């Protein structure tokens, strides 16, 4: 109680503003893929181009996460938030000027800018929660921050199909709809960036928590990211957890990117239904994350719960694979909901397991490695599954995903640890 601790209303504002612009970023990640056929027709490109529009996020994250983490640690929260918001706004504005049949590269540049923004955006939740919220409010603030990005992904799934119908016959109408969507996104991003500039302060006048007061009082300490990574790789259980988490997240990313292709293969004129399926998957994933966190809290064992969740995710993936072609959209809805539930439920559990197993290694390095593995696996799975679907049909790529999930289960079982919640 020696230092003075107080809570300011501005924290909520900050938690809102980030949760908004981060949301927007997530939207921009999946806007193209969900209507990938429409953009393919408009730009006269192949589906691989639209897949790369989504994979640029993953590609940009891998080489910039560690530099971004260092910048956040050294310069503070405000600079990172401003960078993320401004980059997202600039990417949206560039996309606004990319609405033409011969200007795909402008949209690619805007998407790359949004990808660079994501690197700054993704790391802010926990740091903001610690800096601006008290001990009891930290968990809720972090949950809201992550839910912002998840809701952004869900909205990116749902909205573009409604906003941009597949009017390939009329180029003017398609261009007008794409321009409307881009201008709306740009306006929202600009407003959020202005709000971040005006109100997003570095930290409150007084620390919200005693732990935050101690952290701020402590002098800065330099950390060697390379040494931390080398020590982490020595931990074979952590390597196995990294591989499994990357496999699962990459499978989710590949399914999200190629969902439109799989749905359009068997159901025609169902882009809106595909977006609804994606939104159902994301919402079920949120619910599964909450329920799996509760299950882990009750049972208190990382290994058993993680393995069971992985097995359930594999079963759901197989069910979706072998039910997609039944030509019933409701079955696709249910299977996608179950699959997203289990897949997104796995992610927090695996992340916590990897963070705890790596102790006392810095959480930043482990988080960066986990996310980089997720991005790499997502890129590889997206490429392989897209090629398989184009050449042999969605079932081949889905079976490839199922095989990778089975390999992930095998790796998870091989993990040797008795770690328990403390
Ligand atoms: C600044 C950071 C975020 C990195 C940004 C990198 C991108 C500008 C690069 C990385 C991978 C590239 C893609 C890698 C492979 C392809 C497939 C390629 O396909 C063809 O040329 C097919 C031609 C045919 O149809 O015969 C077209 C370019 C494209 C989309 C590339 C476009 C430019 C990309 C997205
Ligand atoms: C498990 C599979 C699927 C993914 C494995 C990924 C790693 C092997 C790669 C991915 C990103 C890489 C990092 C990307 C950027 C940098 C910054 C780079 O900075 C420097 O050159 C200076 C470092 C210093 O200050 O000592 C050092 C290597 C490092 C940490 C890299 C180390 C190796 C990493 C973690
Ligand atoms: C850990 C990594 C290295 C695993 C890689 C596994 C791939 C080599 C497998 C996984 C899914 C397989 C595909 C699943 C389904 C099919 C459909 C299949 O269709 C056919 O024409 C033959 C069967 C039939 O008659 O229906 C042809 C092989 C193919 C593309 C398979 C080719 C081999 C794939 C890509």
């Amino acid at each position: 109680p020696l230092p003075l601790t107080a809570l300011s209303p501005r924290r909520f504002v900050v938690l809102l503003i980030f949760s908004l612009y981060s949301l927007v970023n997530a939207f921009q990640w999946i806007q193209y893929s969900i209507i990938s056929n429409v953009f393919e027709g408009f730009y006269g490109v192949t589906l691989l181009h639209i897949d790369w529009l989504s994979m640029v996020y993953m590609l940009a994250y891998v080489p910039l996460i560690f530099p971004a983490t260092w910048l956040l640690d050294t310069r503070g929260l405000r600079l990172t938030a401003l960078l993320g918001s401004g980059l997202n706004c600039l990417g949206a504005w560039i996309k606004c000027g990319s609405v033409q049949q011969h200007l795909f590269w402008v949209t690619m540049l805007g998407q790359c800018l949004c990808s660079v923004a994501q690197v700054f955006i993704l790391g802010l939740p926990s740091r903001i929660a610690s800096v601006w919220f008290g001990p009891k409010e930290v968990s809720t603030a972090c949950a809201t921050a992550v839910l912002g990005n998840q809701l952004g992904t869900a909205v990116g799934f749902l909205l573009p199909p409604v906003l941009v119908p597949n009017t390939q016959n009329d180029t003017n109408l398609l261009a007008c709809n794409i321009s409307t969507m881009f201008y709306g996104t740009s306006a929202v991003a600009t407003l959020l960036f202005i709000l971040t500039a005006i109100a997003f302060k570095e930290k409150p006048r007084y620390p919200p928590s005693q732990a935050q007061a101690a952290l701020q009082d402590s002098p800065p300490e330099e950390y060697s990211y390379k040494k931390s990574i080398r020590n982490l790789f020595k931990n074979i259980p952590f390597v196995l957890l990294l591989i499994t988490y990357g496999i699962m997240t990459g499978a989710f990313y590949s399914v999200s990117t190629l969902l439109n292709q799989m749905i359009l293969t068997y159901y025609e004129g169902e882009e809106v239904n595909a977006g609804r399926i994606g939104l159902t998957l994301v919402v079920a994933g949120m619910v599964g994350s909450i329920l799996c966190g509760l299950w882990l809290d009750y049972t208190k064992t990382y290994k058993q719960t993680t393995l069971i969740v992985y097995i359930l995710s594999f079963i759901g993936m197989v069910i979706f694979t072998f039910t997609l072609d039944l030509r019933y959209i409701i079955i696709v809805f249910v299977t996608g909901g179950v699959l997203g539930f289990f897949m997104t439920g796995y992610l927090p559990l695996g992340f916590e397991f990897a963070v705890e197993i790596t102790y006392p290694e810095s959480e930043g390095t482990s988080s960066g490695l986990l996310n980089a593995s997720a991005q790499i696996f997502g890129i590889l799975f997206t490429l392989a599954q897209g090629k398989l679907t184009s050449d042999y049909g969605p079932k081949a790529g889905n079976i490839f995903l199922c095989v990778w999930m089975f390999i992930g289960i095998i790796l998870t079982a091989l993990i040797k640890s008795d770690l328990r919640r403390h």
